[PDB]
């Protein structure tokens, strides 16, 4: 959980379908952020999700109004898609991010309810200045990595 976010690439297979992987993201990504063992500093309130290229996802915080914490780049019909993240230093959305980075993500459907996902983020440090702090509100726990909470619920 370093304050700086250098380029890192990790991937794992979870029991889920690529369409399902995104159904959860566009269905209720905040509802599972907080499982129980780990608590979130801010309570998620609502979430807006629409499909498209250069897309955007919005999260509602009881203390934070509606804002965009991520972005998209393009969707590949099969099961592959690249996405960009749109966020500001104070969790605010802006017409364009000078410190924006590109992320490459690919999904592969595996029968028996299994999906392989490869998510890699590079040049993220472009935001620096407490960059992880921004992610910290989004919850960046180490003991309960993202694969632990979101994969188990899926
Ligand atoms: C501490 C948060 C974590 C898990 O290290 C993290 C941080 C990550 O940077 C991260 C990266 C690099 C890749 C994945 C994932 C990544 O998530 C990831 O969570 C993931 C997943 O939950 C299910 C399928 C695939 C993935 C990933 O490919």
């Amino acid at each position: 959980m370093p304050e700086e976010i250098p380029d890192v690439r990790k991937s794992v297979v979870v029991a889920a379908s690529v369409e399902h992987c995104f159904e959860v993201f566009t269905s209720r990504p905040a509802d599972w952020w907080p499982p129980s063992h780990v608590l979130v500093k801010k309570e998620r309130a609502g979430l807006a999700f629409e499909p498209f290229v250069g897309g955007r996802y919005y999260e509602w915080d009881i203390d934070g109004t509606e804002i965009v914490w991520g972005r998209i780049l393009e969707w590949d019909p099969p099961h592959r898609l690249a996405m960009t993240w749109r966020i500001d230093g104070h969790w605010q959305s802006v017409p364009d991010d000078d410190r924006a980075s590109e992320i490459e993500v690919d999904f592969v459907p595996n029968g028996s309810g299994g999906t392989r996902v490869e998510l890699a983020h590079v040049k993220l440090h472009r935001h620096g200045d407490g960059a992880w702090n921004i992610h910290k509100a989004l919850d960046g726990p180490s003991p309960g990595e993202t694969l632990a909470r979101f994969a188990n619920v899926i």
